[PDB]
This record gives structure tokens, C-alpha cells and sequence, in this order.
């Protein structure tokens, strides 16, 4: 019953702009990760938040990984195609506003149903919720976030579906502080309808079921994920000398 119109050509060279966006901006074989500080894992079976701030022995690591990960994110978003139109003060409003779900978002292909973990290489750069409480979070965070990757990995995306997905993300009207919304909302309209032009005749069933719908509630749940992750950032940048495990632009980012 539903009609299912064909990707225009604009519709097509969208999908392939942001395809090869994609390719140039995420390493599958994390072969600059020995370039970050090292990852360091002090014994903490009890999960103590005493002992884990006192050495927030992972955050050096992930903070240079999320740090590295959000230079990505800049590199991708200047190649949606509409992003460029924007004002700097917009395109900056919504890159730090939108740098950790998209974080979370591009994480999903490292992350593997085999144990929950995000495997990127061998038993050093495999990290397991016990990494990211060594950072200074909380299983408030963590847990959610755990659960978002497994929903998300359920969803069997396309790889089209996948950078339309984080490409909608970035550019969301309905971010404080931005100035031009209409244009932002034009935007966005522009992918949204791509993707659900794609999903109506290139995803096969049963998986296309209700699938555009299923993809805006993960971006609803990446609103939630991104609150708590500022609240515990917001925490975790009390510890002294923290600032110092961190990096100038994931400071700027999330301070
Ligand atoms: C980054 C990427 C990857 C994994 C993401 C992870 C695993 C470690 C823990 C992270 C980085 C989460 C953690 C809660 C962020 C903590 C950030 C700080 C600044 C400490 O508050 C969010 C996403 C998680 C690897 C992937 O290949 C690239 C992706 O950009």
C-alpha cells in the first residue's frame, strides 16, 4: 500500500557523500589508538568511586580517544552536504552539542554482541564498562549506554542507514543556542527524507519494520545519554588535576 518512491539522484549522491564522509573519518582497524595515552587499569574489582577518582587510571586514554574521535566527528559533519551553508557560530553550536551521541553513535561498529564490549584490537583496546567506570562514570551512564549499543546493533543498519543516522543527529534544529533553526530543520529534512526514502525500497523486510521510527527513538535516547553524560562530566572535572587527563578540546567540548 505504501508507495515507495525511488532515491532521487540528489537523494543518491547524498547517501554517497556521506558513505565516503564516513570512510575517510572512521578507521575500522583503530590503528592510531597506540597513538593515545595508555590505557592503564588499576585493580578495582569492588568499583570503588573513591579509589576510581583517586586514579581515573582509564581517563587519559578515552579522553584522548573521545578527544581524537570528536576531531572525526568536526571532519564528517563539514561534509554533510547543507552543513557548510551554515554560520560558523551554528556549525560550532551543533558539533559541541552533538560530539558525544555521535561518539556513541560511530562506537556501535566496534561494539560487539560477543561480550559487550567495544573490541578495538587486542585485550588493551578492548573496553568493558569496568574501563569507562576507571574513567570517573557512573553505571547511570553506563548501563543506559550499554543498552543504546545493543538496541542499536539490533537494528542491523545499513551502512547508509548509519551515516544518515549520525548526519541527522549533527544537524538538529532543536539545539540550544542555535541562531538560524529554519535552516538547520531544512537541513536535516533534506537526510531525513533520504533516509526514509532508503529505508522504504533498499531495506529489505522483516528488519525495515517501523525502522525510520525505531532510529528517531535512538535519537531521543542519545538526548537522554548526552544529559547524564554532561552531569557526570560535570562531576568528574571537580577531581583535582583532572584537567590535565583530559584534553583542550574535550575541555572546551563538555566544560
Ligand atoms: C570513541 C569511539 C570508540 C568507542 C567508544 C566508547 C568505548 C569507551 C567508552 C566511551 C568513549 C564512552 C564514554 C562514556 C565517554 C567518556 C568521555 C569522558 C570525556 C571521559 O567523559 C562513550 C563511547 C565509548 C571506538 C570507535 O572505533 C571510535 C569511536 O569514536
Amino acid at each position: 500500500d505504501s508507495l515507495r518512491p525511488k532515491l532521487s539522484e540528489e537523494q543518491q549522491r547524498i547517501i554517497a557523500i556521506l558513505l565516503d564522509a564516513h570512510h575517510k573519518t572512521y578507521d575500522p582497524t583503530y590503528s592510531d589508538f597506540c597513538q593515545f595515552r595508555p590505557p592503564v587499569r588499576v585493580n578495582d574489582g569492588g568499583g570503588s568511586v573513591t579509589l576510581e577518582l583517586s586514579q581515573l587510571s582509564m581517563l587519559p586514554h578515552l579522553a584522548d580517544l573521545v578527544s581524537y574521535s570528536i576531531q572525526k566527528v568536526i571532519g564528517f559533519a563539514k561534509m554533510i552536504p547543507g552543513f557548510r551553508d551554515l554560520t560558523s557560530e551554528d556549525q560550532i553550536v551543533l558539533l559541541k552539542s552533538s560530539a558525544i551521541e555521535v561518539i556513541m553513535l560511530r562506537s556501535n561498529e566496534s561494539f560487539t554482541m560477543d561480550d559487550m564490549s567495544w573490541t578495538c584490537g587486542n585485550q588493551d583496546y578492548k573496553y568493558r564498562v569496568s574501563d569507562v567506570t576507571k574513567a570517573g562514570h557512573s553505571l547511570e551512564l553506563i548501563e543506559p549506554l550499554i543498552k543504546f549499543q545493543v538496541g542499536l546493533k539490533k537494528l542491523n543498519l545499513h551502512e547508509e542507514e548509519h551515516v544518515l543516522l549520525m548526519a541527522i543527529c549533527i544537524v538538529s534544529p532543536d539545539r540550544p543556542g542555535v541562531q538560524d533553526a529554519a535552516l538547520i530543520e531544512a537541513i536535516q529534512d533534506r537526510l531525513s527524507n533520504t533516509l526514509q526514502t532508503y529505508i522504504r525500497c533498499r531495506h529489505p523486510p522483516p528488519g525495515s519494520h517501523l525502522l525510520y521510527a525505531k532510529m528517531i527513538q535512538k535519537l531521543a535516547d542519545l538526548r537522554s545519554l548526552n544529559e547524564e553524560h554532561s552531569k557526570q562530566y560535570r562531576c568528574l572535572s571537580f577531581q583535582p588535576e583532572c584537567s590535565m587527563k583530559l584534553t583542550p578540546l574535550v575541555l572546551e567540548v563538555f566544560g
